[PDB]
């Protein structure tokens, strides 16, 4: 729709912006890097490489990784996503048998700090990088997880294997819990995203997946920046996730062609529509994490995106127009 790829049109304008940014905070990070790998704890440390940029302008997102030998998870409380770990030289963290995340982050900070989720939120000029610590587990993911990345119908049951191999990540978050991520498979999901392995190699088979994730976060984006705080709780995540309910439950390449741009991107809203209305949004990784519980975002903000969300749509998106 005409409207839409005007504004997708709109966003590529910032695309150098965006890129130059990124060389220079790729130098900074290169610098903490090798500083980093000199301390005792944090000598295996390593670029996780994920987040908006790794995927498709002041704001950057890094995770610093680290291998941690054979580790044990202790589940928060009945939590899913929240872990105390242990293990089967990171010892001078260690608060008897767990590792303390609030001990391990300000040694981080420290180190960082002496240089010059999120950790360390830091500044070239005009330039927001947040950096998060990931232990890295190479161990099979929790069983929260296991009936988590639904992706088998789209993706298929022999891909939902090989990425399982894959090692999970925790960052730092009643204190001294760490959270799972899995930024890696979300970045391989939306980079490798087509139930066809050419899916957009080449001009017969460019679909609309990657335009309408990148709508959808402009959409939000909007709606906030009109407000000054009953939006403050919705982030790019929110829509992400359930994005990617969206192509589970639209696994065909056939249902994300280009020339569909309109519907596919309606799709997208009508289901973020429903998880406002239902209050739950399953982390795709974890469904029994309800990133949209009253525990996390009162019910009257919900209610409050809904209405505008719905005003929208039902008028073509003026928070779109020239
Ligand atoms: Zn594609």
């Amino acid at each position: 729709a005409s409207k839409l790829r005007a504004v997708l049109e709109k966003l590529k304008l910032s695309r150098d912006d965006i890129s130059t940014a990124a060389g220079m905070v790729k130098g900074v990070v290169d610098h903490l890097l090798l500083r980093l790998k000199c301390d005792s704890a944090f000598r295996g440390v390593g670029l996780l490489n994920t987040g908006s940029y790794y995927e498709h302008p002041n704001e950057f997102d890094v995770m610093f990784k680290l291998e941690v030998p054979r580790i044990q998870l202790e589940e928060y409380s009945n939590t899913r996503a929240y872990y105390f770990v242990k293990f089967k030289p990171l010892s001078q963290f260690l608060e008897g048998e767990i590792l303390s995340a609030s001990k391990m982050l300000s040694k981080f900070r420290k180190i960082i700090k002496e240089e010059i989720p999120a950790v360390t939120l830091l500044i070239s000029e005009k330039i927001s990088v947040d950096i998060t610590l990931a232990l890295e587990s190479k161990s099979s993911w929790p069983a929260s997880t296991q009936e988590g990345l639904r992706i088998q119908n789209w993706l298929s049951a022999k891909v939902r294997k090989q990425l399982r191999l894959k090692p999970f990540y925790l960052v730092p978050k009643q204190e001294e819990t760490w959270r799972l991520s899995f930024s890696h498979i979300e970045k391989e999901i939306l980079n490798n995203h087509g139930k066809s392995k050419t899916c957009c190699e080449n001009k017969e088979e460019k679909c609309c997946r990657k335009d309408c994730l990148k709508l959808m976060k402009y959409l939000l984006e909007q709606l906030k920046e009109r407000f000054k705080k009953h939006l403050d709780k919705f982030s790019s995540y929110h829509v992400k996730t359930a994005f990617f309910h969206v192509c589970t439950q639209n696994p065909q390449d056939s249902q994300w062609d280009r020339k569909d741009l309109g519907l596919c991107f309606d799709n997208c809203v009508t289901y973020f529509l429903q998880c406002l209305r239902t209050e739950k949004l399953e982390n795709y990784f974890i469904p029994e994490f309800n990133l949209f519980s009253s525990n996390l975002i009162d019910k009257r903000s919900k209610e409050f995106l809904t209405k505008q969300i719905e005003y929208e749509r039902n008028n073509e998106f003026p928070v779109f127009d020239e």
